[PDB]
């Protein structure tokens, strides 16, 4: 078959901050070892101001512009749910929840998803932006009018695309 | 499956870094439908005079940053050798030489129908796109990589493929 449909997929994402946050430098693995399988995530960051910041696959891979990002087309949503946690079932394939930096600046990413994919199914994310945000994802339960679009964590302080090692 | 559909366009952000964090530019690909040509436009600038190889590696993995020699092997899931893209015998990722004038401006409009934006083994979307610090002998140089890579030397400038 399709040798990308095959065997374990392992994908990385190299996350930087510019400008002011050009200190925000990490990375994160992607581990799915089979179409059917959940995905673990690991990784570290460091550089980020201490407290939660939510996790983001955009809809857009494009870093022509460095972390800017262009497009108005949010989250990767493929199945046209809104916003949520992970554990959510309305969810967007794109919401990874929270990562938290300690006072240190150093974030320990550790984490599994079910939903999203290393596989070219629909839930594929391979080629897209992961994002950390300024701010907190409140999971779509902050009351806030772009709650259920993004979880209104605010801007972005680090990007990198996810892609295959 | 949305990934097999439509017409797909993605993007490469080229850039250097250290000495020559100066060497920036940007690709776009757009192929319109499965198994159709793939059409690629764009600038890249900072770049010393002269041929450069411009290649598909086989990682998309950014995170040793794009000055690694640990990854030199062209994308190539039919495991040909290596040559120029109108060639027969070539590997998915050989786009053959891009050129940079006094100037440093390369100027890049292409046609290819080997590589792909839909998700087939010709996929090349999460692979890095590599300059190179001088030309690609298009497997002709006599060199013993001239049939693995061309002989194009080091990497000047990296980018992803990715969505746009
Ligand atoms: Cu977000
Ligand atoms: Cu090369
Ligand atoms: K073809
Ligand atoms: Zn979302
Ligand atoms: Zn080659």
């Amino acid at each position: 078959v399709n040798y990308l449909f095959r065997g374990p997929v392992t994908a990385v994402a190299a996350i930087a901050g510019e400008g002011e946050h050009a200190g925000i430098k990490g990375s994160l693995t992607f581990l799915q070892k089979s179409l059917d399988g959940r995905t673990v995530i690991n990784g570290t960051i460091s550089g980020l101001p201490e407290g939660k910041h939510g996790l983001h696959i955009h809809d857009s891979g494009d870093m022509t512009k460095g972390c800017y990002i262009t497009t108005a087309k949010g989250h990767l949503n493929p199945f046209n749910l809104s916003h949520g946690a992970p554990s959510d079932s309305a969810r967007h394939v794109g919401d990874l929840g929270n990562i938290y930096a300690d006072d240190t600046g150093i974030s320990v990413i550790n984490l599994t998803d079910t939903v999203i994919s290393l596989f070219p199914t629909p839930a594929f994310v391979i080629g897209r932006i992961l994002v950390i945000h300024t701010t907190y994802d409140d999971l779509g339960r902050g009351g806030s009018p772009v709650s259920k679009v993004n979880g209104n964590a605010g801007g972005r302080l680090a990007c990198g695309i996810i892609s295959y090692v």
